[PDB]
This record gives C-alpha cells, sequence and structure tokens, in this order.
C-alpha cells in the first residue's frame, strides 16, 4: 500500500551516530535498518569480569537510529542460528502491539520486518521484551538502545530560535547484575542461560554491581574519549532502559535539555544535573567555552566512580581566563 | 459557620473512580466522604504469600476522592473496635495541622471528623501518619490513597484548549517489605504488631520484596484488566505514598503528562516513561490509537516482571497498519 | 587584569544563610569567600553513633554561598596540617577545570585561591572531589555544599511578577555509611583513613545507613526547628551532591519550586512533593497559611522517621478555621 521513497541507512556503533539532517526539506521516507542480534560473552571492567551479553548490532547500547517525524521506519531484525534464545524489539516510539514486541518474536535462526510510523518527536528506548521474566533479564543483558525522532525543522528552543548541534553523541548506561561466588569474586558462565538463576536472583535485590556507558568501564575514556572543541554545540543523548540515571557534565553545564527526552516539550535551560528515568532516553546539548577534560557521569558518585558510569570529554581551544582563573596556586598558608 | 449546600460521594473501590463531573456549573460545596478503616491479612501473590494489611475502605490503595476547586471536603474517618492500632489521615492537598493528621487520631472504637478546603488543584496522596516510627509503617503497610482536586472548567493543555477524559482510573502502587525465614521463604504474622520488628527491619534496607498495583500480583490483569476503546481518552492517575515510580504504557505514550500532578502547571507532551516521586500522585492522558493488550509498568523491568508492578489494558477497535505493520512475519533468514 | 571592586562576605553555618539582596542595583563585583576544611569525628544520632566527617567551614551541609549573576566568586580554600587527606572544591555553578577541581588540590599544609564568574543563574551543588574512589569517598564524609546564583533583579514566576522571600533557610541532605560490626552495632573508627575500607565497602552496595539534614537525626528540631509566621514566605534551598531527595513540607505545599533549581526555568506551581536529583540542588518556596508544627522531609518515609531525614517548622500565627478544622473531635463510633 505504502507508496514512499526508500532509504537504507548503515548504523554505526555508539557513542557515534549515523550521518543524518536535522532540519530537511525531505518529506517522509520508508528509512530501512538492520539489526542482527548477538549473545556473546564480553569483558566488562579493567580487572577482567565477564558478562553474557545479549546485544543488537554487537554493542551496548544498540546503535541510535536517527529519522523525522512522519518517516517510517522499516526494521528487519535478524536472530541468528547461531544465538540460543527468542528475541523481539519493543520500540518506545512506536504505537501498537506492545511496541512492536508483539510482531517481532522470532527464534534463532528467524529474521522479521516490522514497520511503524515516527508519529512522536524525541529520543526513545528500544528494547528486547520477550515476555514474562524474560523481559528484565534480556534487557539488563544489553539488549536495548535508542531512536531519535526529529522535527523536521530541527530544534528549537521554545522561545522560536533554532537549536543545531554540531556533532551529537549517544551514550547508553547499563546496569548489570554479575553474581558473586563465597569467596566473593564475580562469577563467569558458559552461556546466558547458565547466568539465568543466578542473575536473576540478583535482579531482583535491585542493586547493580557495574554500572557502565557504552558496555564497559572506562569505554568512553583515552583514545575513547568524547571529543569536541571551544565554541561546538554538542548533543548527549542519554538512555537508561531499566533504571534511573542523573547525568551530569563535570566542568560544564545542560544549556538547553530535555531529561524527558520528548522534542514536543521546551528544553529546560542552563542545568547541573538532569533525570534520565529508567525506560527513558533524554537529551542535553552544551556549547563548550573551556578546554580541557571533562567528565561526564551519573551523579551518584559511588555509581560514576566505583561501579563504572563515568565517560570523558578531551577539549581542544582556548583556556578562558573570565570564566575560570586560578588567582594563587597552591601554597603554605601563611 | 460555613453554610453550602452538602453533597455525598459513594466511593468506590480502585481502579475505578466515583462518578464526578469535569467542568462544572456548581459552586462549591460540602463534599461529604466516609473512610472506615480495616487491618486485615491479606495474599499479596500467586504463590500464595500473606501479608498484614492497613487500608482505608478495605482497599489497596484507598478510594480515589474526586473534588473541584474551591469545595471543602469533609471525610468522616472510622477506627472500628475491630483494628488493634491507633490511626489517623494527612491529606497532601490541605492545609495546616500536618495535612489533617493532627486533628484525627483516632484509637479502635473511635470516629472523627475533619474538613479542608481545596485551594490546590491536581492529584495528591493521602495517608495514614501515627507518628514516628509508625508513619512509614503505616503507609507501607497500605494506608495510602489519593485525592483529585479538578479545575471548574475541567482540564486544559496549557496552550487553551480543553482535555476532556472519556474514563479515569487510578492505579496506586504499593512497596511493600515482607521478611523471610531462614529457608529462604516468605514469613506469615498473626497481627501486624507480630509482623512490625521484621518488617521494619527489612524497611530500614529499602529493597522492596513486593511492588504491586491494586494490591496484589495480576490485580489489574485477566477479567480485571484495564479497558478502553480505540478512539478513548484515558486518565490514569497513579500514586506512590513512599518510592518513586517511572511509569509507561507499552505499546503507547503520555499524550499529556502532569507527573509532579498538579493542573497549575501544563502538561507535558508525548512522554514514553514519567516519574511519580515517591510521596506524590501524578496524572497522564492518552487516547488510544490500536486495538489489543497494552501493558502499564513502572519501567523498572525487574520490579515490573518480576516484582509485581504489571497491569494491562485489552483495547478494543480496528487495527491501524499506517501505524505499524508487519511488512515480513517472522521467516528462516535467507 | 579584573578591575572590579571586591567585597567580602562573612559566611554562617547552615541552615541559616549570610545576608544578601535579591534585587539589587549593584553591578557585577568580586565577591571574597573562605572555607576552612575540617576532618573530624562527629556524633550523627541520637544513640551517639560516630561519624568520620570530613567538611567544608566545620559544619555539614558546607555553607550557602551567595552572590548575583555575574559576580565573580573567589574563594580561599584552606586544608590546615592538621588535617590528613588531600582535598578541593568543584563548584557546579562554575564553568571549567572540572568545576575549579582541577586548580584547587590542597595538601594539608596548603591553600589555593580560585575565581569563577557566575554567568548561571540558580542553586548549584559545591562539592570536594580529589580524583577517583576518593571523589564518592569525600562527598559522602560531608564534604559539600551549595551556591545561589541570584538574577540581579531578583525571582520571578515566570508568568513578569516577583517572588520576593523573607527568609531563606538551607537544608543540606547526607546519604552516610557507616558500617556495623559482627554484633549489628555501627563501628566507630580513629581516622577517616582507618574507616575508608569497611566505609567504601558499604557505599558500594549503595544503601546509607543514616540519611540527614544539617549532619545529624534531628538536628533541625526542637530549640534548632527552622521558625516562620503565617503569612511569611520561606525559600527553602534543597541539596543532595550524591543521591536523590523528594522533599516534602508535611501541612503546606511548594508554591513556587525549582526542583531542579535554574532560575532561568520559570517555577512549577502548587507541588505537594518534589525532586532533588542526586548531584544537584533545588528550592521551594511557601507562604505559610497556618501556624503550628510542619514537618519537613523526604518522603521516601523510611528514610524520614526511621533514618534521620525530618526537619520542623514551628509556625506562629492565627489558626484558620476556612483552610482546615476539626469539625467532630474523636468520639466513640455511633
Ligand atoms: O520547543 C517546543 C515548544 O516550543 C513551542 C513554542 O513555545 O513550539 C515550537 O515548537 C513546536 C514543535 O517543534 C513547533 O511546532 C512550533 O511551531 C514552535 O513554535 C511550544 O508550543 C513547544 O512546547
Ligand atoms: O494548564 C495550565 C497552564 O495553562 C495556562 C496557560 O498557559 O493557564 C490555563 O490554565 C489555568 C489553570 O487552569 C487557567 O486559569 C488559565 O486561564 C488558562 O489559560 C498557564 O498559566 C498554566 O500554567
Ligand atoms: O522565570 C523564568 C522564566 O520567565 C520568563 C518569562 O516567561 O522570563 C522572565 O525571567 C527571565 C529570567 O529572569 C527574564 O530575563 C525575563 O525578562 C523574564 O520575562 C522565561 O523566559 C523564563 O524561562
Ligand atoms: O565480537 N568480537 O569482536
Ligand atoms: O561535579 N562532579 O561530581
Ligand atoms: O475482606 N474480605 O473480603
Ligand atoms: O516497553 N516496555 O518495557
Ligand atoms: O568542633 N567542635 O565544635
Ligand atoms: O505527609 N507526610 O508524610
Ligand atoms: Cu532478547
Ligand atoms: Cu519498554
Ligand atoms: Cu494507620
Ligand atoms: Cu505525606
Ligand atoms: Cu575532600
Ligand atoms: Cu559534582
Amino acid at each position: 500500500d505504502l507508496k514512499l521513497p526508500r532509504q537504507k541507512v548503515e548504523l554505526v556503533a555508539p557513542p557515534f551516530v549515523h550521518a543524518h539532517e536535522q532540519a530537511t526539506k525531505q518529506g517522509p521516507k520508508i528509512v530501512e535498518f538492520k539489526l542482527t542480534i548477538e549473545e556473546k560473552k564480553v569483558v566488562i571492567d579493567e580487572k577482567g569480569t565477564t558478562f553474557q551479553a545479549m546485544t543488537f548490532n554487537g554493542s551496548m547500547p544498540g546503535p541510535l537510529m536517527v529519522v523525522h517525524e512522519g518517516d517510517y521506519v522499516e526494521t528487519t531484525l535478524v536472530n541468528p542460528a547461531t544465538n540460543t534464545m527468542p528475541h523481539n524489539i519493543d520500540f518506545h516510539s512506536a504505537t501498537g502491539a506492545l511496541g512492536g514486541g508483539a510482531l517481532t518474536l522470532i527464534n534463532p535462526g528467524e529474521q522479521v520486518v516490522l514497520r511503524w510510523k515516527a508519529t512522536k518527536t524525541g529520543v526513545f528506548v528500544y528494547h528486547c521484551a520477550p515476555g514474562g521474566p524474560m523481559i528484565p533479564w534480556h534487557v539488563v543483558s544489553g539488549m536495548n538502545g535508542a531512536v531519535m525522532v526529529l522535527p523536521r525543522d530541527g530544534l528549537n528552543d521554545g522561545k522560536g530560535h533554532a537549536l543545531k548541534y554540531d556533532k551529537v553523541y549517544y551514550v547508553g548506561e547499563q546496569d548489570m547484575y554479575v553474581p558473586r561466588d563465597e569467596k566473593g569474586n564475580f562469577k563467569s558462565y558458559d552461556s546466558p542461560g547458565e547466568a539465568f538463576t543466578d542473575t536473576e536472583e540478583m535482579m531482583k535485590k535491585l542493586i547493580p554491581s557495574h554500572v557502565v556507558f557504552n558496555g564497559k568501564v572506562g569505554a568512553l575514556t583515552g583514545k575513547n574519549a568524547l571529543t569536541a572543541n571551544v565554541g561546538e554545540n554538542v548533543l548527549i543523548v542519554h538512555s537508561q532502559a531499566n533504571r534511573d540515571s542523573r547525568p551530569h557534565l563535570i566542568g560544564g553545564h545542560g544549556d538547553y535539555v530535555w531529561e524527558t527526552g520528548k522534542f514536543g516539550n521546551a528544553p529546560e535551560v542552563g542545568l547541573e544535573t538532569w533525570f534520565i528515568r529508567g525506560g527513558s532516553a533524554g537529551a542535553a546539548m552544551y556549547k563548550f567555552m573551556q578546554p580541557g577534560i571533562y567528565a561526564y557521569v551519573t551523579h551518584n558518585l559511588i555509581e560514576a566512580a566505583d561501579l563504572g558510569a563515568t565517560a570523558h570529554f578531551k577539549v581542544e581551544g582556548k583556556w578562558n581566563d573570565d570564566l575560570m582563573t586560578q588567582v594563587k596556586a597552591p601554597a603554605e598558608i601563611p
């Protein structure tokens, strides 16, 4: 029935985001995406702790999908025979059938094609949700990402002015539940199935062992720090499919923040810390004013420093002594 | 002194809400309600776990009371001699005397009559609050409900347009603390008093054993699923007297949401997930667009699927293939 | 370079706030503050539990600093040789160098002078952040306070009208992690260093032993209750540097609330309970309408009543029977 132009997208791994227009002169299209599920054992910390991950496209989070209001999003979800479990996909951006979950349950060896109309603007979670107790388990195993549905005129500040970002990053935060043995060491398992009983017992106690960005402690640091220049406006999309988070850019602010993540609402301005409700994505933009290192954290600092939830930005440019200066360096007290 | 017309309300058990007008041509009235406290042992899960509940009117949550701005709410609170503890009531909608708590402490065998003027619009928690450590204990035992104070002109979107609901449901969420024995089985107690010491020890550790809607796992499912038709605008009032929640309608949205619950503020639009602060009520309206089953959850999915916090909607009507369609059913990967 | 008038402030201990103007005809100044770090063992509850505290100026929270937009805040941070650890300061109000942390690390026996321009209005956290795992530890040991950056025209309601407070209080909420021995009694330690290993193990489990206002259970009660009169508009600044909170004034409301704490955004009106994201400050104003005792709590009532997080207001004035009245005192049920 639907006679619109088709456009394929090549997804890219987080924290990067596939190329897209903000404001566009294009009308509605069918935008085609493919997600291939991968179950795999991964390392999640600098001590070598392992984890039975379940992923869309091999990454935690799954990749960010970007479309415009009124596009139709046509996703081919593939569950190769090399996996062990059934999986599906639920888009919080979509209307009907449990977000798509009730139309996309696929066994290993199967694929399915779902299309949904992007009638709601904002950033939104997508996640697997097979049914029953499997729902939380697949999500906290890594099976979640986000989609961004932009207005065709791009973003605005609510107050008729345009808000154009120079770059966008997607920070997906993952609460992980890795059981410990009697010694107190993290356990390793041979399969997701074998991890399930211990993992569920821990999950129900509601305290994660690890809280990470991009799948691992330190993932968004060093060579893989986020980057900017003084003068650049950066959009940071943050998602958490299961548990609340409170993002904060140390040394910066949220100049324009949609903490509930939905562009039909004006952004708030000048925030220190914002709040991502578990089961949602939000977004914050900041124009960098100072060079140097920044940390981007959840501002439960225990989670940030001790459980994994810290990213870095490395920012180039000229220091602004008007905004901040060390008037007197450390010295002996007179 | 107060010479206004009196109107009695017949309260109904949640999730239903007693009949009321949205917009009204009535002026201020004294609206009369009766709440009768019931302490009782109840079953809270499908395994037969029991719980020493304390309730207003026999239900968890207590019933929703609905009035209009400027009405006077006159409540007869009754504590029959068949109960064991003193109780009172604190309305977050009311001004003075600890919400009414300091004027309503009644022993078993007593009743009291409190009147308060509804000067603040929104949905608000009411709860028992006897004093000291008894406050949390009575609340987490079930002694909480909500009141809705509507503008006399009904609801609006902040942007001069009316927002009329076709039906309203009240979802009260309850965090419950049921201790376990050494075996690991939930304990049963002969009285609230006997449950207190173990229950308080658990409460202070801040992790519930159960998180339920309408008093029990599965209460708002099956025969007791919530219902709608495509085209119907449904208001969902959600309260949590002690602990945060993050509501989400799986397969839908919050079209208009007052997450802080107060109608003097415009609603936010197009939300995926919203946030009910512990100690508050919020409200979300959605116009259903697709038939089928929806789940209404807190989007800590562990709480939703594993601890009890899932309701269903069953929606009748015609499927909309424009909004969503299964382009290709599950098939072998080529 | 910077040729502006200098003004010294004499800080005062919380919950009080140093004298300041709301609206002002002054232009930008360099406003000079001194903070002297004190490590000390303190008592945190009515049972005599002790705690290895680390503080700015001897208090938990650190004192509230108040300036106006466009002022330059010049802080002399002093770490006397009587302390054992290095410390620094990070202002969420400031731009660059990790909020100032990267320019203020001082060993015992040293001081440093940092200046930052107050370009963002609102209430903001400041805290120590030495590096790595020390960050959460210093914060949850007490090393956090707040700064308020007022518009030069004072506060407004977003809807061109001025919002002038008669008094302001600063409530700093502190999550504390005191380990227990095998008996189940709280442990005492001879130094912060000696407390670290046990304290960090507990911190990572994310459940505080105590949640207090102004450093101790009952600090803002009795002789030290907050006070007001009927007719007075009181601003309550609330901060939490590490963990969420949900403030509520029992028997009152938040008439005007900036829960994210930033004055470039209009306040919300008529709230029951608001939400302070961990890592932030917020503010609420209320005009008292009734005399008597109020409790100001976090509305996780377990935290409020059982873990320490309750303050009182004692309010003088005339009872308003229109707003609330006890129609019939407790009596036997007919
Ligand atoms: O930023 C959204 C916010 O801005 C307002 C204007 O106050 O509307 C702008 O954004 C809408 C959505 O992009 C546009 O359709 C509209 O034309 C534009 O003025 C608000 O209505 C909205 O909540
Ligand atoms: O929805 C509340 C929001 O709408 C505004 C208009 O932007 O006011 C409307 O609602 C008030 C409360 O019902 C009415 O009194 C008012 O007349 C109407 O315009 C806002 O002022 C308010 O925050
Ligand atoms: O309260 C802030 C809120 O109010 C608006 C008007 O709706 O702006 C007022 O506050 C600004 C900051 O103090 C002033 O500069 C402005 O002149 C005044 O109208 C909003 O723009 C703002 O979000
Ligand atoms: O899956 N390993 O690159
Ligand atoms: O601002 N840093 O936690
Ligand atoms: O209280 N039993 O219906
Ligand atoms: O959208 N469901 O968790
Ligand atoms: O530090 N004692 O007052
Ligand atoms: O309103 N008191 O919890
Ligand atoms: Cu899956
Ligand atoms: Cu979901
Ligand atoms: Cu009670
Ligand atoms: Cu309350
Ligand atoms: Cu320090
Ligand atoms: Cu910080």
